[PDB]
């Protein structure tokens, strides 16, 4: 922070005595089920060496957790969202550059505990016939413990360039009815993958043996709301003060299948079975300080 | 703090009634995969004895966690980022000096617990044959527990001078599928180093037996975003008011290899196999209060 | 606080409606490896009975954790920083006084647990040949637990006078590869002091058997950054308005030696083997409100 | 708080639209090793019914943890600070009164746990000879746990009057090399008081068998920094507007003796062996609003 | 809060653009050992329907934990403060009313934990003679745990009326040398009440067998500092604008006695043995906005 | 919050550039022992579509925990407050509506733990006669833990309409001398309900065998202080600008009886034995912006 280097708070921040031109653009992709919202802010600070445009991608990508196929009462398939992606791309001919982005990748931490215990004990025993006996013993034990937090979904900033930036929210693991956690690669020889299995050997249709979406993560069914921010810088002396930007929303869907075998349900997960893209082009007028579709 | 010495907060901070000249410079090194961003702030406070330039190094150094070699189905190699570095250097002939930097090295802490327990027990036993017996015993135990946090990556401020400052983010240790933690020096006679080994004896190609990047730290694949700050002071009466500064981004890559041996996979890590270096020179005009490439 | 005695916050603080003269002085001691930075603030508040100078000592004293001697493959020595010191001293003839300092010494706390448990148990036993047996028992246990935090380095304000003040950051203890903690006085008959031992009986050169600096505290190798503050008062009616002040940076280095003996490595530590001292004199002009070397 | 009774924050506080006259007085008692600092603030609020003087006692009383006597290699003594005291006294003839003080005495808290457990178990056993046996048992246990924090030193506000106020920081208990905690009244028949014993049966000089000051509380050697505040009210219509006040700094020192009995070391503590007082008189001028020595 | 009902913070609070008349009155009751302080604030807000007087009772009631009697070496008595009380009373003829008070009574909480565990175990045993035996067993256990905080003293707002308000700080329980907690009703057939016992069977004078005040709560010896607030409302159109108010400070003292019996000390507590009451009448002038003794 | 939707904090709140008319009305119901306080705030914001009146109900409903009947040395009854209620009601003919209220009902949470442990053990025996035995065993255990907070009293917003709103604070459960917790429905065959039993088989009068109020919740004896808020909206164009409002304070009292039976005390609780109701009518003048009784 500034106070760490003996500087008043907010001294080096941009946006003092500046008029900011804000706006919002809303689209709904009905076939992809994606509510896209772009909140833009034009900042022209005279003390800054470039024009700034802050773009916030918001809205909601619907999870679309649904049973899509059922081949009889012994087989059924479930499509579920394993990844949500948001990307912003500038064509290579533009002179505008991506300069900042949020959120970024954070360093994960774990808590380590080590224990060493040693003890002594002794006892004396007797009975009616005068049998008197004793015992003396010692023991030692060493233990190690690791503790860390596991989110249901991980938000990752994909390696950005000056022309494109992206974020992905990927499925990490989930708890299924207090069991687990299970992930896309969980496997046991008897039940296979139990990520969305409701009952292990219940007698019902396969389409009725999937985990109820209310018991799972809300991102799977109701969807994920991006809250990402990016900053685009433009030189004030550039000849062309018009820019094009592509904003892409993405949903990757895995395929979860349950089959009855002969005595118990067995689950199988197929990764990245489907991919739904929703791209949209925006025009940025730096002189007019506006953003249009 | 100031309030600790009966002084109003912010009294001794720099930047009151001062006009600050900010700017940002963005570069992308394509062959090194490094998005470099320099955010600078010129501060000329009339109550301060020197001119200040605050340089913030930001951007992203891509991790580039990837399988680079596969000699058949029994051998494969993986290159992974073990260290990220950011350096700022002033040539020895300049009169500008590095005066402050952030972050610095913090003192680590651990929590110690000591336990002493003692107890007594006794019982009486019997059967249908009139055999009556007893037992009296005592026990004592002493335990020691140590608790501390281990991050995946450590941020170290390398010993600064008045001409150069540097930071390095080094791999500390990682959890592999709830096992570990493993580091670059982990070794067991059977499996060697299991830092990125997916299965111990799985029957597949060696290139498919590496840990999935989504299951590892996001810094390994998507990369690390530096957020470092440095302060350069310049005398107001210096004859030459132009300075040169070098900003270097660096990525050290280790080589992780898996070989099948006869019955189980074995991992070997080679430290500092590769080093990607991206240097950039900047010109500082103190009179014009601006920095250029 | 002021609010605890029914007084508005900041009412009794110094620095209202005052112009503060700030400055920074940077030196690099190359042979001692010390980056010394003095941030000074002159405060002349008309409502205060004296002129104030706030001096903040900052910078970095390098740790210089390095192997310095190797006597063949069986003996080696390592020099490491056991203490860092910062001192400010006024000559006895001056009329300026040290009035305040930060940080000060804090009172350490620990958490105490006492547990008392008692219980009863009983069982019945039987077998094929009608042999019916029983048992009734009772037990009681008393436990005590102590929990407290141990930092790697302790920051201590040495007993100040009106002419000199000082701080020392001393090595407390360290964890060596999840073992320990070990301090400068740790000793066992087999291995001696295992403070920086890498392997107990590894077959390698002694210079290669020291703990890797990345696995130890960052203060040992990269060094320590002081953040100390002191306040000097000066009478407004003093005849001479010039002051001299000495600022001393110190690094005490211990000597850690490993020798192979016959079957296992043995470590020894020698306290305060070396002392690196960097003194520097400053001139304070109270009338000009400025500070020079 | 004011907001708890539907009143704006800070409405009832003193010091609005008031000019505050601050000052600091610094003394060093060399033979007592006491750096005394008085920070005073005169507040004359026209909306308040009295003139206020806020006096903050600060500085440092040196601990002076040192070995003072050594009668041969079998006996030695250590003097250590068991209490630090700060007192302010007004002569009985004054019309000024002590009005407020900080800190005050706080109510201590403890955490209580009660546990009730009951369980059943059963097993069947057999061998190759067809002997089949069973066992059924039950158990119940009751547990109680107490948790509280014990500081090394306790800060206590001694019962104030309108003429005198005082604080004492007294030694509570300390941890000796992960053992303890030990206090001034700790005693066992073999070793006596082990408060500052380094080794129980080490073969060395008695002067070398005391706990190293770096391993103990920093208040014992480097000393304690008072941060106490008191408020003195004065009637505006009083004839004499001059007051006298005494400020006393005190250090009570206990005597710890180690003597070598034929097989081991034995420690004995004598309470309040020495007392070091440092008194100072100050003159308060309410009309001139200044304090002098 | 106001923000919970879509209202700006502080909108409904009293004291905007108002001149507040503050004052303090200090008394010392020497024979009761009570430092009484009344901090008053007159608030006449034109937008409020009444005149407000905020009275804060502060100061210190000394604990007076002392041995008062010693009938030989086998009997002694200790007087200790079991309750501190502060009461404000308006005579029934006054038209002013008590409208608000602080602190109030809070709802206590506790943490409940329930655990259910079940397990299976099995083993096989053998010896030299080929005797091969096995065992299979199961177990189940249910546990309940209760956690809550017990303060040393409880602060309670006694049921207020429009004419009188009161607070009492009563002794709840105390830890005695890591034993307990003990309260005024603790009793065991051997030792009676061990509230302030130092040793159970120590051979010394009874007056020397009481707990050291430094090891007990600071409220018992140094005393309690009230911080209570009350608000009195007065109609602006009342004929008589003068009010009388009584402020009472109270200390209830229990009597703790130790007697030797024949083999061990026995303690007995008598509740409410003594009551020290200190009353004071104050005159409130609403027109002059002042408070006098 | 507003910042969550890219809107400045406090932008949508009511009360900017408005003059607020506040007042307080105090009543004491002596026969019901209820100190009722209504704090009202008239807000007429020109940018809001209605006139607002914020009414805060405060004061104290006394608990009145008392022994009311003694039928000898073997029978006694205790009356205790099981519920406190506060109600505000507008007559059905008014055009003013209740629009907001605080506090509301919150969603309770609990913490769930699942544990799975498995282990192996083995030992070898032996005696002086050359007998050599062995044993190998394995075990597995599954545990479930539930943790949540249980307050002594629960605050519940009863389902409001546009004409009436209400809150109730109901007894949830209590700890009796570290036992319990007990509620109004606790029952065991031997002792019945032990909610306020002091001793299970003490030989004293029944009136002396009730739990001491100091050891119970302070709400039971000293009483509960409501802090509720409600907002009433009024149309600016309404013909009649006068409203009537009823404010009701309620205390429900249960009856706890202890009877000796033959060998041990037995407790019985009767729910809602008594109800004390204190109603009071207020007149609201919207044009005058004032409130009267």
């Amino acid at each position: 922070a500034d106070s760490d280097i003996n500087i008043k708070t907010g001294t080096t921040d941009i946006g003092s005595n500046t008029t900011v031109k804000t706006g919002d653009l809303v689209t709904y992709d009905k076939e992809n089920g994606m509510h896209k919202k772009v909140f833009y802010s034009f900042i022209d600070d005279k003390n800054h060496n470039k024009k700034l445009l802050v773009i916030r991608t918001k809205g909601t990508i619907a999870g679309q957790y649904r049973v899509y196929s059922e081949e009889g009462a012994n087989k059924s398939g479930l499509a579920w969202p394993s990844a949500f992606k948001v990307q912003l791309q500038l064509p290579d001919n533009e002179v505008a550059q991506i300069s900042d982005y949020y959120p970024r990748n954070s360093i994960d931490t774990k808590e380590y505990m080590s224990t060493l215990t040693y003890g002594f004990n002794s006892n004396v025993t007797g009975d009616d016939t005068g049998k008197i006996g004793g015992l003396i013993g010692a023991n030692v034990s060493i233990g190690h413990t690791l503790r860390y937090v596991q989110p249901d979904f991980k938000t990752i900033l994909e390696s950005p360039t000056d022309k494109k930036v992206g974020w992905k929210v990927i499925f990490n693991n989930m708890v299924n009815q207090n069991w687990g956690p299970y992930d896309r690669d969980s496997w046991n020889p008897v039940y296979g993958n139990q990520l969305f299995m409701k009952t292990r050997n219940g007698s019902m249709k396969a389409a009725d043996n999937f985990l109820d979406p209310n018991k799972a993560s809300s991102l799977l069914s109701s969807g994920f709301s991006p809250d990402f921010a990016t900053v685009i810088t433009m030189d004030r002396k550039a000849s062309k003060q018009q820019t094009n930007i592509d904003v892409i929303y993405e949903r990757v869907r895995d395929d979860y299948q349950l089959h009855w075998t002969s005595t118990n349900w067995k689950g199988t997960n197929t990764k990245d079975k489907w991919t739904d893209r929703s791209s949209e082009r925006y025009k940025i007028d730096w002189e007019k300080e506006e953003m249009t579709n």
